[PDB]
């Protein structure tokens, strides 16, 4: 039960029960499914991304300032935020993505197009495509930073 990467947990020091992907690492109240076998994975996947640098990315450097000089930490704290602020529906990823995302695919906000795997940095393939259709991934680090993903195709 529960697709690829799926597992019950629950919070520490509390007893919050939520459900968590351990590949995409997002996590949401509601159970990730209620039969389908074999299915595999897509072969190709489209998805939008929100990304937030640190003075640790391969190149902290983006069209928001030329000298990126937050930290991993004020990144993670950035990105959980515009995830609330995004579950909430105070926000929704485009908006957040073309104002606040360090990676030039602002422009459109925040859409890379389609790719398959072997295109993008791993960490942040593997998310995608452990994403189904219309899920939002938690924080995924990569070389360039921190990202937020959503898959769109």
């Amino acid at each position: 039960k529960l697709p690829p990467g799926w597992e019950k947990r629950m919070s520490r020091s509390s007893g919050r029960v939520y459900y968590f992907n351990h590949i995409t690492n997002a996590s949401q109240a509601e159970r990730p499914s209620g039969g389908k076998n074999g299915q595999g994975e897509p072969a190709r996947v489209r998805c939008s991304h929100l990304l937030v640098k640190h003075s640790q990315s391969r190149r902290p450097s983006s069209w928001r300032q030329e000298k990126i000089t937050r930290t991993k930490e004020e990144a993670l704290e950035l990105i959980n935020g515009y995830i609330q602020k995004i579950k909430s529906g105070e926000e929704d990823f485009e908006s957040l993505a073309s104002q606040f995302s360090d990676c030039s695919s602002a422009k459109a906000r925040g859409d890379l197009g389609a790719f398959s795997r072997g295109q993008m940095q791993k960490p942040f393939e593997d998310a995608s495509f452990a994403l189904r259709t219309g899920e939002m991934s938690g924080p995924v680090f990569t070389d360039s930073g921190i990202h937020i993903i959503l898959r769109t195709e």
